[PDB]
């Protein structure tokens, strides 16, 4: 099985991880982490490094890879939940996508019908399409990467379960996010304008006409698609039940910071990636918004597709010191 | 000009490096660092992130980037060497082509008669093929990367330029590498087997069976191709004249500890290169091979071509301590 020798490659290349078996999931070899929120995450294999490769150290405490393009079972969410529990309860991040949302559900489920604390948070940052093929509402994608980071430092420094999931919910509602296909994980010239990360259709085909053109598109898009109304239900773990919650986003607009991540969505060029940073600088600039911190390069792929994505999050001093705050993981490191 | 955009981008993407102007080269913001052995290498663009990606503290001090697959003119490196000299001599590592070689020694001889201590170490770790399109001996590809992190660890613990020099000719020696495609940056189900980096033909086209089958291939290859004996000519700054030196490569054995790179030369999915890793593992520990470090990404590209390379490094204590040191570049970040 090619999925088990990549997964046996991840954990012979990083002895900072433990690959479980029966039911298969990756946690911090160290986990679990007593006193500590645990964060997890999961979906299908086909995006590394997520979730994997964000396993450590103000990061994910474990993460649930599942078939190609398909979200893991609710056995392996549960059993990496239990593995990874440091008593403080544990927080599962979930990408919007209909077999995630349902598989995620029944784990909240068991795991507190088994006596543990746990609360959810949705991602659905892509502002491209409402209700594609596999989701209800927006589609999770790259910005999933950016809140990890960020509940994750603030799981690490020890705030509690519901301030992790006050900000993860928080910063998925000031995050918004674009991709762009030239070929699949086809047209002649053409691109997938707000293509989806499991290679879900976009806004339309259309020409690609040069590299600046294109980020000019998805960079308008970013600012005309970001108000956004919907309800996101969550796990209150006090009644036992989910409560449904409408949420709000506001439109990026001029004075937000932000941290900017342009990710390759599988085989494009890092040079192309800076090309696509350039203009993205520029655009912000004269847009009135503050690139505080980027992030450039393959976090949040879709096999090898050929295209990339660019997702703006509205930060403020807080969260950017979440952001510098050290994270120790396959994918990232810093110690700033 | 699309690669003016791409330095630009890089530039502002990372406040840590100074992009210059006439001539264009990139330096570590902090350059020149006194009391220092400088570190520079450079080479055509098309290999992001090598160079530029590993300026930075522990590793180089500035790079040059030319046009696609084309050496930088030796006014870059003159400028640049200039630029990062500390006062204790710099030292330029070079890949094996011929351009690269023209330039960077024309560049040496006008920093010597400028009064800049300089000295060269040549890159030659492909095992592939004997003199192929662009060089003379053996192609300069990814081991490239893992010398500039050890001489660079060497050099801002405080070694001497000679001391530098040294190292990097003996990590040269003990190097070796090997790479694949599967399409270009072309045949059905078949893979150009020995490829180079800027596209060159390999050994011969042969069919793809399964990724295990290839890495077999590759590895047996490296076992085999290891026996090597050539001149490398290298600067001798106290007469001021190139020195030819026979240098000898032994092939990997039973019993070396290894540093594995498994690199991506450019649309490789990561979950692949994990598949990668895990069969070199197999194969490694039954040669009697210790793998003591690993690097699984894209480190040493070819635009967007379709493949990944395998490269093995003989390495002792001493060494290991130079690949712990800290590095702090966009592409290598690890602390103390």
């Amino acid at each position: 099985q090619v999925l088990d020798e990549q997964l046996a490659g991840l954990a012979k290349a990083h002895p900072s991880l433990t690959l479980h078996q029966d039911p298969v999931y990756v946690t911090r070899a160290d986990a679990p982490v007593a006193g500590k929120v645990a964060l997890l995450s999961g979906g299908g294999s086909g995006h590394e490094p997520m979730h994997c490769g964000y396993i450590g150290q103000g990061m994910l405490s474990g993460a649930c890879p599942g078939e190609i393009f398909t979200s893991p079972t609710p056995d392996k969410i549960f059993e990496c939940a239990m593995q990874v529990d440091g008593g403080e309860g544990v927080l599962l991040i979930i990408k919007n996508y209909t077999g995630d949302i349902l598989n995620f559900e029944t784990a909240t489920e068991l795991l507190h019908d088994s006596g543990v604390k746990v609360t959810t948070v949705v991602i659905d940052d892509d502002v491209a399409v409402k209700d594609s093929l596999y989701t209800a509402g927006r589609r999770g994608v790259a910005n999933t990467v950016l809140i990890e980071k960020l509940v994750g430092a603030a799981a690490e420094r020890g705030d509690s379960l519901d301030a992790c999931a006050e900000l993860g919910r928080k910063l998925n509602n000031q995050g918004h996010s674009i991709g762009i296909a030239l070929g699949a994980c086809l047209a002649d010239n053409e691109m997938e304008f707000g293509v989806g990360i499991h290679g879900e259709p976009g806004i339309d085909r259309r020409p690609f006409s040069s590299l600046d053109n294109t980020v000019d598109e998805m960079f308008d898009t970013l600012l005309v698609n970001g108000s956004y109304h919907r309800t996101l239900r969550f796990w209150d773990y006090q009644q036992g039940s989910w409560q449904e919650e409408q949420q709000t986003k506001q439109p990026l607009q001029s004075g937000d910071r932000v941290i900017a991540l342009v990710n390759n969505l599988g085989a494009t060029p890092l040079s192309e990636l800076y090309g696509v940073y350039n203009r993205l600088t520029t655009r912000c600039q004269q847009a009135g918004l503050t690139i505080e911190r980027n992030l450039i390069g393959a976090y949040c792929t879709s096999l090898d597709m050929t295209g990339f994505s660019i997702t703006l999050l509205k930060v403020d001093d807080e969260t950017l010191a979440l952001w510098d705050a050290p994270v120790h993981t396959p994918a990232l490191n810093w110690g700033k």
